[PDB]
């Protein structure tokens, strides 16, 4: 037994070895677009990724990441809703079977393809593994994916996943530029949650840009090859690996827009 997304392991379970999966401040959510407030007080997104190093791309068998030298603030995110530096350590994505569904979080219950994730750590916290036990430790930008026109920027990405097909693979993937993920614009929605994986620790301000970026047919139907299980085990196609949409409770969607 092991968490993951099928009929037996999938969201519903997780919270019999992840207790906190029922807790007050999880994620993924919808975002009601009527319910959201604009905040006046909210600064520009500042992304400085320009010194960003790319180090390998992983296969963890729930999804692909692809990891960045943290040891120094060379890909930053500040600004924004944030208070200080947080340093990028990986991104990775949330897709689905189906160009219907693959999100985490909606937008008025709108589901898109997929989902990127790139995940930041304050600094002040000195390590990844320090911050995971703040409420103010981790800052993920949130990106939805549709299907229209390929994203140039992603061809890369999408090119080496043959080399890394099952779970425990990897590949060295250095030189890869995350500028070339981002929309064209950075207005943004954000609310306080969790890691929307196991162990769905709650330290994280979500910012979710509100346009999407738009992916080629093709570039979704690559993540869709991967797979879930170990080379030498039975082939289980690697998709629909996100997580519904949790309770909001008492939290506060902001807009950096109106
Ligand atoms: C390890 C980590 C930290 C923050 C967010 C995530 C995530 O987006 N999981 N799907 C994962
Ligand atoms: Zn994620």
């Amino acid at each position: 037994h092991h968490w993951g997304y099928g009929k037996h392991n999938g969201p519903e379970h997780w919270h019999k070895d992840f207790p906190i999966a029922k807790g007050e401040r999880q994620s993924p959510v919808d975002i009601d677009t009527h319910t959201a407030k604009y905040d006046p007080s909210l600064k520009p997104l500042s992304v400085s990724y320009d010194q960003a190093t790319s180090l390998r791309i992983l296969n963890n068998g729930h999804a692909f990441n692809v990891e960045f030298d943290d040891s120094q603030d060379k890909a930053v995110l500040k600004g924004g809703p944030l208070d200080g530096t947080y340093r990028l350590i990986q991104f990775h994505f949330h897709w689905g079977s189906l160009d219907g569904q693959g999100s985490e979080h909606t937008v008025d219950k709108k589901k898109y393809a997929a989902e990127l994730h790139l995940v930041h750590w304050n600094t002040k916290y000195g390590d990844f593994g320090k911050a995971v036990q703040q409420p103010d430790g981790l800052a993920v930008l949130g990106i939805f994916l549709k299907v229209g026109s390929a994203k140039p920027g992603l061809q890369k990405v999408v090119d080496v996943l043959d080399s890394i097909k099952t779970k425990g693979k990897s590949a060295d993937f250095t030189n890869f530029d995350p500028r070339g993920l981002l929309p064209e614009s950075l207005d943004y929605w954000t609310y306080p949650g969790s890691l929307t994986t196991p162990p769905l620790l709650e330290c994280v301000t979500w910012i979710v840009l509100k346009e999407p970026i738009s992916v080629s047919s093709e570039q979704v139907l690559k993540f869709r090859k991967l797979n879930f299980n170990g080379e030498g085990e039975p082939e289980e196609l690697m998709v629909d690996n996100w997580r519904p949409a949790q309770p909001l409770k008492n939290r506060q969607i902001k807009a950096s827009f109106k």
